């Protein structure tokens, strides 16, 4: 079963049980002169529950009953203390639910029993999930921070309400109000959990404290995409040093950006998120004016420079293609089978030659060129995990595929020779193909240059390949039907159809208006092929090509303001993939740093203002 | 005649006798002294009528006149009860004139003599038609409902009028307020005849009370595309179970779309409306959260299995068109008339051979799979009717006329053989080129490629054919002037022009750019040709061809919202087309059943809102 149907089997088995028990009944109904009366008569056993395992309790404070509520309060002492026991509702207690509902008047009277407010509610219908429409989280002083109840808030920490627990995935009370939707409604709740901070805990501040996987609410603003939060956390970390007319010269802190860390960098994870909204972290004011220094200083050059060992690499490495060792043919087998046009195989002359040792050393070139591209692709694949890696499209994306499977066909064919193998051709021609269409990957600087070759990526996995499943039919269709009308006729006068691994061939050339529609004009075609062929000439090359440049044609301005967005984040995924690699040597770190003038050990970044 | 000159005959000979008439002039001009006077001296006989034939009290009531009106009614005791007789205006009386004018005094009056509230009007301009701008229904009750006027409404049921009455094309009452197009004021008329109904009558609700063609007022708000009855039908039968916090869990009916029905299914006349209004009934809060159930969870891997048993019977139905039975030519005819290239016929082989035997059992499967295609289609004809069938381009489209034509080929090649007949390559290369280009029905799944194959079926009926016709008299205008041109000339130098029949087949190739300008730079071709073909590089192929790219080019993004919402109205399409079909061992009725959690009969479907 799903769980989907399964959930909907409890939900409404509950509401059988209520209709069958009378003390239950008349809970939800709020019937108070009844719940007197049944309650005289032995009060009934509250073990007596629902299929989800509930008390009387928790079925008055899922309605909004304050009066019943307190009735049952006075006669069974420790409805309180008790709960659930289904497992996607495991121990959801009474002040879990009145908590939700907003009720004022019945946490309070909940609170004077001494309901306990450390307990957890651990059912598998609480988790976070894409299927579950809420993720309020555990303790039940985070339901109530996250329904913009700020009387139940500041109710809870009078009792003893502990700010800095975490439930089972790691998350604080302040991990889960940066994952609400209503994101400009919670500010004026995350000032008020800052004043009721203990500031005697060591534990190094609360906006500091690490998830399970490793984010800080910093740094989990930043994955997902939270504008608004974003600018609130950094009220705290900057300066306002002088205003002198309009302008204003503000002094940012620059070190939960400027990580100086192993793994846990703050622009590699607002740039390698699977969220859509973290694409608009990169222009607030503190981080635009960074990696725009970054890159202009430093990051264009080193990109230019090594934009162009990577031209005279491919330019050392065709010119030790087409001078490759090829003989005089010298066999006689070309006579037979007058079909065959071939002539001279291969050699092993590498060594005794004039000119094969200038060759010699444009191919030991390519091959510690191939090696190196190696040593800098496969230790970065275990990082990210080898399926987020290939697919990002903005860290590098498809331009990894192709980088290793060129550098691979290099060792082959170094295989291919030293062996005496034969096919040396077919290697030779995958790298050529592939290993030019990868100097492409170095338009990722160039203004100019830049947001097009997005838009071929972009045009090469959307609306080709959706035309291309409707084109493998109609190929299919009139290729496999042209076969039959040439059969019967004889292949040295109009031949194109002469074996059906090239009817396909013609005839999806014939599409494309490269090759010219079949016809010898001395001779009588059957009266089959001019049907046939009228019908092609109308559902290929009118309809079907000129449809698809009108595909092209309005899906380019649908990402208009989507490519010039992406190219502006695929400048800041160069730049700290950049930072991993180049040495110290090259890139003191970024920002005035202020031992010196002295006010501490922080590295500081200054940006001045200009009042519209 | 036409029907519109024959009223404008009667409305303005009516206009002639009230000038003729003293008596009915004054009515008309409210002249109260004149008919204080004309009443006294031998009131004169109410059989002097209009060429319509109405007395002089419809003619005081045409008009807003009091006082008039009641002189006449106390001089003449009966002309409440009398009727107009001229066949378009048949049976109006006076009460349906006071009531459309919204005359609140007079209607007053006219129920004060005891006028008959169930008097039928019955003539040929109150029908619905294109070409009559109001549709009120025949009883004097629908006319004070669909005017508006809540005071005259609540009048008549006072004094008798029957909620419960049906005119001749069986409308009630409430069918008439759904076909008004002051749709969002007929909610409040709505509200008011519920609550004079009487609760006593078995026969069940008003809501529920059906048309002459089926329809029930539920289920002609679908049919007619009014989105604000819809959702005020639906507040009867939706429950509110809980709401914590922004959560709400409602619990909507499902019964009158969960219709279990022979052919009344409320998702079939949604889907095959000819109103356009109709598609947006499939994006309302209870129906779009059913129809993607359904697809989703069975919808999308039924149509996935059964769209790989089509790629695998086309691919054994092209391997049995190329193994076909050619022998070699046994004749020398291809000796005389050397211009003939053809070689050798045919057998009757399938018999004698140890490789066309796994041949035959390839044919049998598309034997009897061209078979099934018509047992699936052909008892599909009736039940839609044969012409809405075939062009609706929602409920299938034009995927059935090649899906019959397709395994109707495949019959007449059975018959052509088994009786030796010779022509076997005409039905084999219509066969292929239909069979194929009818899998391309099957991507009305597949999001990717769903609304792509709609914009093929739009540009083949709407922009290439208004192409054609202004492109048959071109290829006629210059292929039959090149015959011209070389009819002189000799044929084996530039003989693309040997025979009429060619003449034009090589030019429409020649508007294509696919055959090359017909050239021979070693002969002198005649100067005529030179001037009329630079007159066909301009006209042709700069001119038409690129203003027909751009004519693709501006249509496209006119169809661009309206393609995406016509694809998700051809997944419901396809989601009830398959529910007919399928056996019931698959696919449990849709919803959670209640006689369990006992309240009723009813299968309910679950839906929890945010309140944003």
């Amino acid at each position: 079963q799903d769980w989907e149907q399964y959930r909907d089997r409890v939900n409404m088995l509950q509401q059988e049980r209520i209709r069958d028990s009378p003390l239950l009944q008349a809970a939800k109904e709020n019937d108070l002169r009844l719940l007197k009366i049944l309650l005289l008569n032995q009060s009934c056993d509250f073990q007596q529950r629902g299929a989800v395992g509930e008390t009387a309790l928790h079925v008055a404070a899922l309605y909004d009953n304050l009066e019943a509520a307190t009735l049952l309060m006075e006669a069974a002492p420790e409805l309180a203390k008790e709960p659930a026991l289904c497992e996607p509702f495991v121990g959801q207690t009474a002040l879990h639910i009145a908590v939700m509902n907003q009720n004022l008047n019945l946490v309070r009277a909940l609170l004077a029993r001494g309901a306990s407010v450390s307990a957890r509610a651990t059912g598998a219908a609480f988790r976070r999930s894409p299927h579950n429409l809420i993720y309020y989280g555990e303790h039940p002083l985070s339901f109530a921070a996250c329904v913009g109840s700020e009387e139940i808030v500041r109710l809870l920490i009078e009792h003893g309400a502990d700010i800095r627990a975490q439930d089972s995935l790691g998350n604080t009370v302040l991990h889960i109000l940066i994952l609400q939707p209503n994101k400009t409604f919670a500010c004026q709740m995350y000032n008020l959990l800052l004043s009721y901070d203990e500031h005697s805990d060591h534990l190094q501040s609360l906006e500091l404290v690490p998830n399970h996987q490793g984010l800080t609410p910093f740094k989990l603003a930043g994955v997902e995409g939270n504008t608004v939060m974003f600018q609130h956390l950094m009220q705290k970390r900057k300066h306002v040093q002088w205003t002198c007319g309009p302008l204003t010269s503000t002094l940012y802190d620059l070190t939960e950006i400027d990580s100086w860390g192993e793994e846990l960098s703050f622009l590699e994870l607002v740039v390698s998120s699977k969220k859509r909204e973290a694409r608009q972290i990169l222009e607030q004011t503190p981080v635009k004016e960074l990696v725009s220094f970054k890159w202009k200083k430093y990051g264009r050059p080193y990109f230019c420079v090594l934009a162009s060992l990577y031209i005279l690499y491919m330019i050392c490495f065709t010119t030790c293609c087409i001078y490759r060792p090829l003989k005089l043919r010298d066999d006689n087998r070309t006579d037979p089978r007058d079909i065959t046009i071939l002539q001279q195989k291969l050699l092993q002359e590498a060594y005794v030659t004039h000119q094969d040792n200038i060759r010699l050393v444009g191919e030991l070139v390519t091959v510690t060129g191939a090696v190196i591209i190696l040593l800098l692709e496969i230790p970065d694949i275990f990082r990210v995990g080898a399926s987020r890696y290939f697919g990002q499209t903005i860290l590098g994306g498809p331009f990894h595929v192709i980088i290793i499977t060129y550098a691979s066909l290099v060792l082959l064919t170094m295989v291919m020779r030293l062996t005496n193998m034969n096919g040396e051709v077919v290697p030779l021609s995958f790298a050529l193909v592939l290993g030019w269409c990868s100097v492409m990957y170095f338009a990722r600087g160039f203004q100019m240059l830049g947001p097009f070759t997005i838009m071929i990526q972009k045009m090469i996995f959307g609306d080709l390949m959706r035309f291309c499943w409707l084109m493998a039919v109609v190929i299919l269709g009139f290729a496999s039907a042209f076969h039959i009308t040439f059969q019967t006729e004889d292949p040295n006068n109009l031949g194109e159809f002469s074996d059906y691994p090239t009817a396909l061939f013609s005839t999806f050339e014939l599409f494309l208006t490269i090759i010219d529609g079949p016809a010898n004009y001395s001779v009588d075609l059957p009266f089959m092929y001019c049907i046939t062929y009228a019908a092609f000439a109308i559902i290929a090359t009118l309809l079907m090509l000129n449809l698809f440049i009108a595909m092209m044609g309005d899906t380019h301005w649908r990402v208009a303001q989507e490519r010039d967005e992406l190219w502006r984040a695929q400048v800041v995924a160069t730049t700290v993939m950049l930072e991993r690699k180049m040495p110290r040597f090259l890139w003191p770190r970024s920002g005035i740093c202020g031992y010196e003038y002295g006010l501490g050990d922080r590295w500081f970044l200054r940006v001045e203002n200009h009042h519209d």
